[PDB]
């Protein structure tokens, strides 16, 4: 509350560390469904169904341009990528399996880096 603060957590390396995690996600072999925005002209249903499209390239550009105020807003967009993928894709599809795998991979790096 006013003039009453918990001790200051060092957040000065967060930007660098999120960039590193994002590099690791970009270079994973199962990243291909997520590298670029879904083509809303070429994929029926996507525009109407997925209210907030997100992809790794869009996260990389937001990250690079100071559009994440803190590491939680960064994790929210990463998780959005996988939540969208589960919304639109069966679990027993290549893309559906890719998304589960990538979510697992991300969540471990997140825990190991920050928790």
């Amino acid at each position: 509350s006013m003039s009453v603060k918990k001790p200051k957590r060092d957040d000065s390396k967060d930007l660098a560390l999120c960039s590193m995690i994002l590099t690791e996600m970009e270079t994973h072999e199962d990243a291909w469904p997520f590298l670029l925005p879904v083509n809303l002209k070429l994929v029926p249903g996507y525009k109407k169904v997925i209210k907030k499209p997100m992809d790794f390239s869009t996260i990389r550009e937001k990250l690079s341009s100071g559009q994440y105020p803190n590491l939680e807003t960064f994790a929210l967009d990463v998780r959005l990528v996988f939540d969208n993928c589960e919304t639109f894709n069966e679990d027993d599809s290549d893309i559906g399996r890719a998304g589960h795998n990538m979510r697992k991979y991300f969540e471990k790096k997140w825990t190991d880096t920050f928790k």
